[PDB]
């Protein structure tokens, strides 16, 4: 148990009752150092630990796919709590209300979070803070190596951060003990589920026909579901990674993100597991750069760049570059609601909105593809910006998330890449032609199968 895990938020006095983990982005029972290290704070004091979940008033900013995704693993978790006699808690509210009433009506003696470094997260501690004065810390969960330790600052390339990854890997990539059960035992989300979703109706994703877009039998919810695509990830697809990642018509991507934003696997586990196979080497090499660096990268951006969603976090050669192209005439110039429709001029664009649209989890490698033209046909880099990340968190099923953004700031603004040749309207930012996607995959059979 590694105290380098831990980071007080606010000191306080501590109380004499329960610990509580409020339980965000990591929402599972196993491979949890947050609620580890909960339990293992409560033991010290002699009382149970218990977990609180915020249902804030922002799902009405995504959609139901993420929702019904979201409670029904917290459904499947209040069991699995529950067997480890842990109660759960499920507070109708934003955190500073909800997490402070809490504290006061069940005398919490300590409180803990999980780590994000997103806008709202800080947003929700601060309101907190002013609420409480019992000790408050946040233990990272998320990335192998906490956040605040594996760099002191942003690292402008991979390769600025991959070495200092790695030279902690041996310190903190460990097992996890299990989770004590407390000593003994201390409305439904259904009927939440039913009236969000009746919020949510009338804003839900539809063809002209009025039939739903979404297809919610692509991943499953929960942790046990999550830890059989991390299986079959590593029995039937992780040999092929290498070879097919950049390959959109190929489902060869292990297909975690969905889980590993909300936190319903731990990435520790799935390095832990992908470590220990035997596989082709350069297949392992490229997936551990994803779920390591380009992962823990993302949360490094947002925590050390508060700027993390505008063009002002941009590196000073994009930007300059950006600027040095403002007045460029665009070739086509879309609205949002044409972005999101999938009515461009270009197919390869319209398929990749339609497999986000269709399935909640756009490709990887027509992410880049996607955003990139957001930036060639919008009026400037910052509507760019705004157009993506609005449909990257309103259709992802992995979004609202530091990888978003990290992703969507490389894509626009060449955040964790260098300058390319020089175009106009786009700059030096690194291009991604239609043409060149046609050299590399079956972009005609993407296509036949996103339309
Ligand atoms: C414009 C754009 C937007 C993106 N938005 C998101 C988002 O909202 N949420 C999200 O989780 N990822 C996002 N990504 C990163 C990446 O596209 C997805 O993580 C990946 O496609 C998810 O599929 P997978 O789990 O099957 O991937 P795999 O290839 O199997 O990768 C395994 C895991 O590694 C991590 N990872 C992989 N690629 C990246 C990457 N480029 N950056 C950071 N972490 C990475 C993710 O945790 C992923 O689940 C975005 C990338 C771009 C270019």
């Amino acid at each position: 148990m590694n105290p380098k895990r831990i980071r007080a938020l606010k000191s306080g006095k501590q109380g004499d009752g329960p610990v509580v983990y409020w339980m965000s982005r990591d929402q599972r029972a196993e491979d949890n150092w947050a609620l580890l290290f909960s339990r293992a704070i409560a033991k010290e004091a002699n009382v149970p630990v218990v977990v609180v979940f915020c249902l804030t008033d922002e799902f009405l900013e995504a959609g139901i796919r993420q929702y019904e995704f979201m409670l029904k693993g917290l459904q499947e978790l209040e069991v699995s709590l529950s067997r480890k006699k842990i109660p759960s808690f499920f507070l109708r509210g934003d955190p500073g209300e909800k997490i402070s009433r809490f504290v006061k009506d069940y005398n919490a003696g300590t409180l803990v979070t999980d780590f994000s470094p997103l806008r709202i997260k800080n947003q929700w501690i601060e309101k907190v803070i002013s609420g409480i004065s019992i000790p408050f810390f946040e233990v990272d969960a998320h990335n192998v190596v906490p956040c605040w330790e594996a760099s002191q600052k942003h690292e402008y390339a991979a390769h600025t951060f991959r070495p200092k990854l790695y030279a902690l890997l041996p310190e903190f990539l460990e097992e996890f003990p299990e989770l004590e059960p407390n000593s003994v035992t201390p409305e439904t989300l259904s009927d939440v589920l039913e009236t969000g979703v009746k919020a949510l109706l009338p804003e839900r994703a539809l063809l002209k026909n009025k039939d739903p877009l979404f297809e919610p039998w692509h991943f499953e919810p929960g942790e046990k579901a999550a830890k059989k695509v991390m299986e079959s990830f590593i029995a039937d697809r992780l040999d092929s990674y290498g070879a097919l990642r950049n390959d959109p018509t190929k489902n060869m991507l292990s297909n975690l993100s969905p889980y590993l934003h909300f936190g319903q696997i731990s990435s520790q586990r799935v390095v832990l597991e992908v470590e220990k196979a035997e596989s082709n080497p350069g297949s392992k090499k490229a997936f551990l750069d994803e779920i390591l660096i380009w992962k823990e990268i993302s949360d490094n951006f947002c925590y050390y760049n508060p700027g993390y969603d505008g063009f002002e976090s941009f590196p000073s050669w994009a930007k300059e570059s950006l600027n040095a192209h403002r007045n460029d005439v665009r070739s086509h110039i879309y609205t949002l609601e044409e972005f999101e429709a999938g009515k461009t001029h270009d197919p390869l664009f319209n398929a990749s909105q339609m497999e986000l649209l269709s399935t909640g989890k756009m490709h990887g490698y027509t992410r880049m593809y996607w955003a990139k033209k957001i930036l060639e046909w919008s009026e400037s880099p910052e509507k760019a910006l705004e157009i993506a990340i609005c449909l990257n968190d309103r259709y992802e099923l992995d979004g609202r998330d530091p990888n978003g953004y990290a992703g969507i700031a490389w894509s626009i603004g060449g955040v964790h890449d260098r300058a390319w040749g020089e175009r106009e309207v786009t700059g030096k930012i690194r291009y991604m032609s239609y043409e060149g996607c046609k050299r590399k995959f079956d972009v005609k059979l993407y296509i036949e199968k996103y339309s």
